[PDB]
């Protein structure tokens, strides 16, 4: 593997940016008849902190190289003006679907014109509530991934790709912080 | 002029990556001395939200490219004993990283510096100078790679001049 830390490369940055621009082209197909215009009626991006941040970069560049103005929010996944404004939830994994189910809900409640979300990383199969996302990069097994802004222990978000993570890497790290705090 | 809304373009996407490898070496040069690891001892970078997300998603993984491994945290426009790296988008009067950079010290890193996208040197309110930058700009107004003109434009792969007819048509709207 090209990764010390990992066992296998699941997505290459480039892989994830093919899909990224199939995705972007059904979402300038599915707000054509929204009228988006930069200043005056964005797409807003609302970007769930931390791990989303790498996801929004890229795809909101690759939304205006498809004709799809926006505005950027953020919101931290930690706590988990769009009133008649489009509001696509941008967040880099769903796995249980409970962080995006509490941020839609929280969000609708300021009546935004609509609400839709897109995730670079879905995992079908950790659903703990029914929940599907309007848009999906790619899907990913019930394996723990980092890379792409995804982390273990806050590290490892600057991967390029999404790969499975190593289990002697947590491992020996979770030693590591059971034998700090017996000392 | 590639875009609509804009009277030149400044530094390209490219342009702006080749330099960023310039200075992520320097900044692998001068870390190396630090035993940088991930979860064990990672450079801390504290992005200024909202503009620097662009640059800072870009600068993290090239970073990582040479060898420096890092963590993110966001402060909005357990770091005691560790190096701080603070990254901007944009520098110009210097109040906003002066007043970042004077609180975080209050938590003890071991170091802090700062790296910024674009230095607005002539803009200075007070004397700052950035330990990296990766370009600097005149006077002028710009946006894309992160920076907005009332929140849009930030999406611009390139560094522009925003051309003057776009703020004085908005500006005349908000009536
Ligand atoms: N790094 C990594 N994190 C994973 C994974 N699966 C769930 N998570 C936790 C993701 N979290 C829960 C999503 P859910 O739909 O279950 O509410 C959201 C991201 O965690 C917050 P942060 O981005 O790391 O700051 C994984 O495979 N790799
Ligand atoms: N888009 C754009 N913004 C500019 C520019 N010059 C100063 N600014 C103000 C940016 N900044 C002031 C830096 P200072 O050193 O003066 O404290 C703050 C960035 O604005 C906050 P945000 O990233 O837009 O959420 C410019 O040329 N283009
Ligand atoms: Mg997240
Ligand atoms: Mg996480
Ligand atoms: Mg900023
Ligand atoms: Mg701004």
């Amino acid at each position: 593997c090209k990764y010390d830390f990992a066992t296998s490369v699941l997505f290459t940055e480039a892989e994830l940016h093919t899909r990224m621009r199939g995705v972007a082209q059904r979402i300038a197909d599915d707000y054509s008849n929204c009228n988006l215009k930069p200043l005056e009626n964005p797409l807003v991006i609302v970007s769930v902190l931390k791990g989303s941040f790498v996801f929004t970069a890229d795809m909101v560049r690759i939304l205006g190289d498809f004709g799809v103005p926006t505005r950027v929010e953020f919101l931290r996944a930690s706590s988990y003006d769009i009133r008649g404004k489009h509001v696509l939830v941008l967040e880099d994994i769903l796995d249980t679907a409970l962080t995006l189910r509490e941020v839609v809900d929280s969000l609708k409640k300021s009546e935004p014109a609509s609400i839709k979300t897109l995730v670079a990383i879905d995992k079908p199969g950790g659903r703990k509530i029914p929940f599907t996302a309007e848009y999906v990069v790619a899907d990913v097994p019930n394996v723990f991934v980092v890379g792409y802004g995804l982390d273990y222990d806050q590290s490892y978000r600057e991967v390029r790709d999404v790969v499975i993570l190593k289990p002697s890497v947590y491992e020996t790290w979770g030693k590591e912080l059971e034998r700090r705090k017996a000392a």
